[PDB]
DNA sequence: AAAGGGGGTGTTTGTGCGGTGTGGAGTGCG
DNA sequence: AAAGGGGGTGTTTGTGCGGTGTGGAGTGCG
């Protein structure tokens, strides 16, 4: 190899230092590309912008991904939140909101006005007041809107107002009006699992995790009115305003109406790849969301300029500074990610097959400038020692100190959420995922707004320029260790830490499970198995010869294959499209099977007892399966 | 290479020419062998002697799997079939069977007795006496036994009675009891879809595969008697006796008792490898039934007499012949598949993961020699072209004449059916399989009965040593041909066929079609697509060079990728556990595609419109994403 | 009979071939 | 207090360690 880890780089420190990441934000937030909604004409207009400069770069191959979704929109009729007196008749209008919840349920609901805290589950337990046939206001945050419909959908809530409180969002302005949707899931909901290629013709399919209720994002101001008409005050623990109230007076009630209208449109997946020298099928797969509801400087602008930006140095590496890949490299712009990562997802569906074990990990660059007090990190495990690697290399864009000052970061990472397009990538198709961001102590407040424009980036955000430089750093740190070294740089043993995190957290109910007739000597032996594959397999590492190109080639597919191995293979991935044990979603993870023990403890009569006999067996089989994979021929399996 | 293909054929040939087939099988048919049912002591027993054996051939490594399933067993107190009067009075007993049918519903049921004729849905439909609240009296044959009581169950009969009627077996004694199984299904049928190992700890669980009527089997007099008490006369194309009757006398009903237990056995599975030269870490699995109800000679000793002799050639000439296989060779000793191959099932339910595109061949050896005269072979149309090769090589072993004399034998090829061992392997892991025999005209009398001895298996079939042989040199031409070459010698090409056939048939609905707002074109293109990836593929292997290892790796794992990509990504493999679009069961499937748009057309009310949309649109994916992967590439993909 | 349709084969993948009335490779009939 | 239990850490995978009353690696208390 003519250029090592440190010549390389050293080149890409210095591609980097003389790379404009301010001048292609600016340009991508000019008028001829905002707003850009999905499948709209700015949407298609960047995606060609996009294209042309994939190809303007001289990457090996540039090619398009057209998709049929379904996507929701205002109707020219306005949705409506209306104060009503205990008749019904009208006492004053609240709000037109200029924003609306995608996939939320087109309807009209009369009833109370509740408040709960963030919609989150805990704080649906602990309200005095019951949620049912009244709707619930929540603030935004802390969990996705899809998710707190989804909770005050299950205590029969008749709909949900979402809004923007002046704490947790100090936007000056009370009158802002915000976007969002509310399908608990990914993709396109009326193409649940499948493709939405015109070769399916678009069957009659509707996915699980679209809402039942009405559910509207109102401005601030907006929720203070409705407050100015209830009568409870907040408890001290909700750190919220002053003004903020809990449940509506008696004689009055909150008409919502919701009319939001279906929509199909065409939207466009823009793809650039740079193919590897020595095992080109293998590739790295860089993301970034293209879409955005408003000007989407930070929500979409950020990651397409970082995209832009990482194509054109590795393009220039690869054909100038002698940059050899062993893997190849793919730049994915993906398109509707504002209503769920649905290009991304829809892309995930249609090539499942062909991106089985070839996709060895996805990185994702939306919102990786979003502040600049933290860097921040959610990822698969796998990349766990990667991630510490790179943040030893790459200061800090503002102080000259590294990224990696907190030992125990790896403790603190955040599991990926639906809102994240790597969720798709890890906890679906079973491909390592990793997001970063650089991420002050609280949300971002124009995000997702009209006001997410790029002047409030460069204000709120001075030297973008070089917190853009550092993000593009440690993403192309990312692929060039990813893709150069003749390893993978997977952690496998970093799952080891994850199974005794479980086994942990299953030993508090160890008189649960001794009531019942089970044991927990199966797990035992499972995450002592795992353990052991793992060192076999560091073993088998160091005993090869790196120049080997085939026993190289085995273990690296045998560490390919550690991720997928952790998809549940007795879900169905059409009902149940996440199904990582550990970061997917549904009864098949680890995390539903501690809630359904922790409802036993609990006494409240929700447990299942032969659902969580079902979920003990079929968790210890698949993490006793992925240690057998991992450690070798099925004859060499001790039992 | 040293040992070429004809060298190598030779050392094979030679290998058998001074093997004793007739010896092994006579052997395993002795008094310490035989009744050798599944969990019982002489079972373990010959386990344990095939493990010797194993240990003595001087095998790569040579170890066990014992899995806890359960079965069920004849009461103490005996089922009874009785002839009751209107009132439920005795009249007179019919027979106390000695067989009966493994995991039918222990219950009392009393009723009129009508006859089906094979309990195929053609024999139902085309009934003129409507069976429910009925018990149904089919015959032996056509149809596994589960399938003819889930066609009855279909229609609410409370219960089946089974019979080997005089034409179709011409058994001498009319007294003779066979056995069979209900489950609808392979395994252990109260773990379905995972390995029932202690890990799992026996989760309640029951696969939808099991009966809800009782199922009985019994002997020709037995059906003689109930047919002297009813009145209807049989059809004459139904090709049966004289004395066959259709139904029970108005004065007359049939009180079926069954009271079968449910047992936990421990099965063994013993394993052989021969490991590879090249490529260990694939395999062909050789697999044979060792247990049986009965002496068992044709339904076990036979195929585990070709196992052990198969083991053992190949062990010598690996060991003093200098053949050097690349890939691994697995002989498979499976148990408990009298009740559906319960332990080639647990084993696949157990080492999915591991075996996950690892094995790329199963080779079936139960009841390969059943006759002489005719050679059956039903397999996954990938060895289609192996086994032609293989028919034009090995001579008949009566007539001097080859095996391959029909030049269109592929197209007569018939399906694999629950009842084969390869079945699990193909619909369910997607591994491709294959099964052959050496039969008749006609099923063979006493498979599955207490006369299935050695004995009478020499009697109708002299030169049963000759026949063993021919039996052995297939499978061992399989195995080398599978095995020592650098091509996997596995034809994608060959379901180029089947997808004409399906658009064959499909074309048959283009009207039906037409008439919903569906078109056909994308299961055109992707045929077209599927085609060209397979001729795609073949211009690689053709310009590939044949001492590069990596790019012939990559290719295999290509070629290795076919069958498991035909499986459908869609359906839960727990509930769902045969996967396989063509040749698996369920709804998934493109015969059930076709089966709900000729219900459409027959206009009888049962056609789904929502699920045949579903099946179109999955059905097209499926064999678009196959085509997709196959063709390379992501980005080499045309759209 | 005459102008246009559905139903048709099966390697050169072919999904076309609707305009001519049989024929691309294979092949009908109102 | 004394003999035996459940609950406990966290790399040397550790699932053990129940008999001694703190300690394997880490570590309580009736
Ligand atoms: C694939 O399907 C889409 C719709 O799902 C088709 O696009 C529509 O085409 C009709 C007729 O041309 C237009 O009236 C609609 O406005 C289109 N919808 C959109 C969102 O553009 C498309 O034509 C289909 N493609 C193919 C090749 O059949
Ligand atoms: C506890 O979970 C089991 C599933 O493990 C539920 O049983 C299922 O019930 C549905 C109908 O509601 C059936 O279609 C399934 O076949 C059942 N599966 C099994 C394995 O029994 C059960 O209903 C749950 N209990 C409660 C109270 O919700
Ligand atoms: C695995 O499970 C099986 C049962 O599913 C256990 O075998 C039973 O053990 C009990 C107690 O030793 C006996 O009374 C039964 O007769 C056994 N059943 C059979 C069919 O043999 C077995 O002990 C378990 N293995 C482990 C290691 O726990
Ligand atoms: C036709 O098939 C559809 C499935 O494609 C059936 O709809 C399902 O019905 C069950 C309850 O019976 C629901 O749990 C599923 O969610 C439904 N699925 C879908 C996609 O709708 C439908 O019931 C079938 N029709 C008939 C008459 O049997
Ligand atoms: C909520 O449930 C309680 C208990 O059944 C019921 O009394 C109450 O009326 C419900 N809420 C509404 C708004 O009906
Ligand atoms: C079978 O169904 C028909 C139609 O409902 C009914 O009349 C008849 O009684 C049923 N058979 C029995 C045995 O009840
Ligand atoms: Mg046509
Ligand atoms: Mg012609
Ligand atoms: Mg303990
Ligand atoms: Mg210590």
């Amino acid at each position: 190899r003519r250029l090592y880890w440190d010549d390389l780089k050293r080149k890409l420190s210095e591609k980097l230092d003389s790379t404009d990441f301010t001048g292609t934000i600016k340009l991508l937030n000019e008028n001829s590309y905002v707003p850009r909604e999905a499948g709209s004409q700015k949407d298609e207009n960047l995606a060609l912008y996009v294209e042309n400069q994939f190809r303007e770069f001289k990457l090996s191959k540039v090619w398009r991904d057209q998709h049929f979704v379904k996507i929701q929109v205002k109707d020219s009729a306005q949705n409506s939140v209306i104060i009503v007196d205990k008749n019904g008749r009208l006492v004053y209008l609240v709000e037109n909101p200029g924003g609306y919840v995608a996939y939320s349920k087109a309807a009209t609901v009369t009833g109370k006005l509740v408040h709960a805290n963030f919609g989150t589950k805990k704080d649906f337990e602990d309200l005095y007041t019951p949620v049912n046939g009244s709707i619930v206001i929540v603030r935004a945050g802390k969990i996705t809107f899809a998710e707190k419909v989804a909770n005050a959908e299950s205590l029969n809530a008749i709909g949900v107002l979402i809004y923007m409180d002046q704490t947790k969002f100090p936007i000056v302005n009370a009158e802002l009006s915000f976007f969002g949707h509310a399908h608990l899931g990914t993709g396109d909901p009326y193409t649940p699992g499948f493709p939405s290629f015109n070769h399916t013709q678009f069957p009659p399919s509707r996915s699980s995790g679209l809402p039942n209720i009405p559910v509207q994002t109102i401005s601030r101001a907006a929720a203070e009115k409705l407050f100015g008409n209830m009568e409870g005050d907040c408890p001290s623990d909700w750190k919220t305003d002053s003004t903020c109230r809990m449940v509506t007076s008696e004689s009055k009630n909150v008409k919502l109406t919701v009319s939001n209208v279906l929509k199909e449109i065409k939207i466009l997946n823009i793809f650039g790849v740079i193919k590897g020298f020595v095992e080109p099928d293998h590739y790295v797969v860089v993301g970034a969301q293209r879409d955005a509801w408003g000007p989407g400087a930070a929500k979409s602008g950020v990651g397409t300029a970082l995209l832009l930006k990482l194509a054109q140095m590795f393009s220039d590496m690869v054909l100038k500074d002698g940059f050899q890949p062993s893997r190849s490299i793919i730049f994915a712009s993906w398109s509707a990610g504002d209503f769920g990562s649905v290009g991304a997802t829809e892309w995930l569906e249609g090539y499942l097959s062909s991106l089985h074990l070839k996709a060895f990990t996805y990185i994702n660059l939306d919102k990786a400038v979003l502040g600049t007090s933290n860097f921040k990190v959610s990822a698969s495990p796998l990349l766990y020692t990667l991630i510490e690697k790179t943040m030893q290399n790459v200061k800090h864009p503002v102080t000259g100190q590294f990224l990696y000052q907190d030992s125990n970061w790896a403790s603190k990472v955040e599991k990926l959420t639906l809102d994240n397009a790597a969720f798709p990538f890890l906890a679906y198709s079973g491909i390592p995922a990793v997001s970063f961001c650089f991420c002050e102590d609280t949300d971002y407040p124009y995000l997702g707004t009209t006001m997410d424009t790029y002047k409030e980036l460069i204000e709120r955000i001075p030297e973008l320029n070089k917190v853009a430089r550092a993000a593009a750093e440690v993403a192309g740190q990312f692929v060039i260790k990813l893709t150069h070294d003749v390893e993978l740089n997977l952690d496998y043993e970093r799952y080891n830490s994850q199974l005794l995190s479980f086994v942990r957290d299953l030993n508090q109910y160890r008189a649960d499970i001794k009531e019942m007739g089970l044991s927990l000597q199966w797990l035992y032996s499972a995450r002592g198995d795992f353990f052991r594959a793992t060192s076999r397999l560091t073993t088998d590492f160091g005993n090869a010869e790196k120049t080997d190109r085939f026993v190289m080639k085995k273990l690296n597919d045998r560490v390919m294959r550690v991720e997928y191995h952790f998809l549940s293979p007795y879900v169905s991935p059409k009902e149940s499209p996440f199904r990582h044990v550990f970061w997917g979603s549904g009864s098949h993870t680890l995390p539903a099977l501690l809630e359904n023990l922790k409802l036993r403890k609990q006494n409240n009569g929700a447990f299942n007892e032969t659902l969580f006999r079902n979920q003990l067996a079929l968790a210890t089989w698949t993490i006793q399966g992925a240690a057998n994979a991992l450690s070798g021929d099925v004859w060499d399996i001790d039992n």
